[PDB]
């Protein structure tokens, strides 16, 4: 159903990884993946929802459906306790699917004693995503050679968003905040939502009504990622979900991607990862390294600026009007749960090197020419990416 699939997309970066299907041969794959589907990282939203409803209950201020909601919210509070931030069973199955399609699409690459390496951040959901992926690989071919490592040693290339002080200050106190807050006030209409659950929803101040509805949407959007057989998605109409998604999409865009208000600083910080991607591919192309694949497991905050810095079409647009962002930049197409980028390298009969870029396993476009899309000349692509890195260094230098 097109309605339900749109509602799923409106979970934004909480969307589960989309359904994908099986199907020359590459000689190397260069990968970055976000962890799979996870529990919420913060209790603040669930606590806010429960507090509003519990106060209403003590005032006899709940509708029938509001009583049902409170009952569910109390259950979720018990089921989320001790699980915050963790990879769910669905997250593991997402990684098994990505690895499985890779192996079945390119068996010769992972055959015999092929060598692979994987790295992850220190965050457990990313480590455990890497292990779900690797375990799938090893099950299919136990004769793989596998190097596995993880931790803060990879912060410079996988968690660069924590290391640049100017970006940390922008994320925490930058000029995107008043734009976001004004957009939330314009887009979010709380009274229709709160009328479902609360008697006298008009007595609530606009600010607290806004906060409650935002928190409730947050809970409903993450529940499909938890492997728990409960659902809040139907509480809301497609238009209500669309409005919520527009606000969070704008937040993600302005805080982490190519919005003009950010001056490309949120994108420029990713250049060390793009540099390391090029270096690992060049070492394999030359024969200095003989890995068949490099895998990397990290975060949406890794994937989003990395994709923008590559210049994948529709991901580095600099949209002048905040209200227009949702038309031109869609976070659920870039960084859903288990979001991943794969560079597939090919050698043709005349030994020329070609690269295909997959974003969530679909061919991605770059703003350079090729006569055989989706395959790009590696020489042309490397030169383009190196120009992106040089641009990124300049951007960082204009902001200390």
């Amino acid at each position: 159903s097109h309605m339900q699939t749109k509602i799923q997309k409106y979970a934004g970066e909480a969307m589960p990884y989309p359904n994908r299907t099986d199907s020359m041969t590459p000689f190397y794959i260069n990968h970055l993946g976000r962890h799979g589907a996870r529990f919420p990282t913060s209790r603040k939203a669930l606590d806010k929802v429960e507090k509003v409803l519990v106060s209403a209950q003590q005032e006899n201020g709940l509708t029938s459906e509001g009583m049902a909601l409170l009952s569910m919210i109390r259950r979720l509070s018990r089921l989320f306790d001790g699980q915050w931030g963790k990879l769910s069973k669905l997250g593991e199955t997402e990684q098994e699917g990505i690895a499985g399609r890779m192996i079945r699409n390119y068996p010769q690459l992972f055959s015999n004693s092929a060598k692979i390496e994987a790295i992850a951040t220190y965050v457990p959901r990313s480590i455990n995503s890497m292990d779900a992926f690797l375990s799938c690989m090893i099950r299919h071919n136990p004769a793989l050679q596998v190097q596995r490592s993880e931790g803060k040693q990879y912060n410079h290339i996988l968690r660069f968003f924590d290391l640049n002080k100017s970006y940390v200050n922008y994320k925490e106190k930058g000029d995107w905040l008043p734009i976001y807050k004004a957009f939330v006030h314009k887009k979010i209409s709380p009274v229709p939502i709160m009328k479902k659950f609360l008697l006298n929803p008009e007595q609530y101040l606009d600010k607290e009504a806004e906060e409650f509805v935002m928190a409730l949407f947050s809970v409903a959007a993450i529940l499909p990622d938890t492997s728990i057989p409960l659902n809040l998605e139907d509480l809301f109409t497609l238009d209500e979900w669309h409005r919520y998604w527009q606000t969070q999409n704008l937040r993600q865009y302005m805080s982490k991607s190519s919005a003009p208000v950010g001056k490309m600083l949120p994108v420029a910080i990713a250049w060390p990862l793009l540099s390391e991607f090029i270096r690992s591919a060049q070492e394999v192309i030359s024969g200095k390294s003989d890995y068949q694949a490099n895998f990397r497991f990290a975060h949406a905050e890794t994937v989003i600026p990395f994709v923008s810095l590559m210049g994948i079409e529709k991901t580095d647009v600099q949209v002048c009007r905040p209200d227009s962002v949702s038309v031109y930049w869609k976070d659920y197409e870039i960084s859903p749960m288990a979001a991943n980028v794969q560079w597939l390298f090919y050698r043709d009969r005349d030994q020329r090197i070609w690269v295909k870029i997959l974003l969530n396993e679909e061919a991605a476009a770059l703003p350079i020419s090729t006569a055989c899309f989706p395959y790009y000349s590696w020489e042309k692509t490397r030169i383009f990416f190196n120009q992106r890195i040089e641009m990124a260094k300049k951007t960082l230098s204009v902001f200390n």
